[PDB]
């Protein structure tokens, strides 16, 4: 997250960290807990070698440095990458993860409600870079960013097709955005006093540049797919 600040315990209780354990262990992507046994993330998080039994999913965590061998984690039972996703391309950047065991809902880990509206009060969170050529951040970062219309987003990225299945968010003069390592995490907005998952963090040209909004997978346009794959 560029231009954000530190979050607090329980503030974003659906945020998870997707890590890979090889000799060393590292955070690769964010995700959103959507049910006891389901996490939503970005398909591109799985672009690397499809190694077996390396992923560890951490929920109810604030600081990456607090993770040790005794910290509990979830494991992957199944990865469901959207069938039409293609590597190095934007469309359908979405994946479901079924966990090996159901997680309990607590004060510190709870699901984000899925969307069924002009959203105000939208936030993006994660442990990604705080600047374009940066590094993973230790404490979960948060930033408040306005949505832009798809017509405006398309005007900013005339070199790509911004589809109705994407949603964009950014400031005209930049400075606040998601970045590398935030991929797969949530873009949440308020409605009726309740948080809803509006987007999955996907892409931008650079990070936080003026007139270059972040591009997110628009969750509402994947609800039929989510319901089909989870039932
Ligand atoms: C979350 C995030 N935010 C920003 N601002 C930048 C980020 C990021 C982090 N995002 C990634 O690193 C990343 C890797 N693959 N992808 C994203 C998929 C992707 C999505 C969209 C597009 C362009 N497009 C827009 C509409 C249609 N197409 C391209 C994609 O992949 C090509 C390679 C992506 C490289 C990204 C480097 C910078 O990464």
């Amino acid at each position: 997250i560029v231009g954000g600040t530190e979050s607090s315990w329980g503030e974003w209780p659906w945020q998870v960290s997707l890590q890979v354990k090889l000799t060393a262990q590292r955070h690769l992507c964010g995700g959103s807990l959507i049910g006891h046994q389901w996490v939503l993330t970005a398909a591109h998080c799985f672009d690397g070698l499809p190694l077996q039994d390396v992923w560890r999913i951490y929920s109810g965590i604030l600081e990456l440095s607090d993770i040790t061998k005794d910290t509990p984690f979830s494991q992957i039972k199944e990865i469901i990458i959207h069938q039409n996703y293609k590597v190095s391309e934007g469309n359908h950047d979405i994946a479901l993860i079924k966990l090996q065991a159901p997680l309990e809902y607590t004060e510190f880990q709870k699901p984000i409600s899925l969307p069924s509206t002009i959203y105000t009060n939208c936030w993006v969170t994660g442990w990604g870079f705080s600047k374009e050529k940066g590094e993973i951040q230790n404490i979960l970062q948060k930033v408040n960013i306005p949505l832009v219309t798809n017509e405006e987003c398309q005007k900013r990225y005339q070199d790509y097709k911004i589809t109705q299945r994407m949603v964009c968010a950014g400031y005209k003069e930049g400075g606040k955005d998601a970045c590398k390592g935030d991929s797969g995490g949530p873009l949440v907005c308020k409605h009726n006093g309740m948080w809803r998952l509006v987007g999955i963090t996907s892409w931008g040209e650079g990070c936080a540049r003026r007139e270059q909004p972040g591009v997110y997978t628009k969750v509402a346009e994947y609800m039929d797919w989510i319901l089909e794959k989870t039932q």
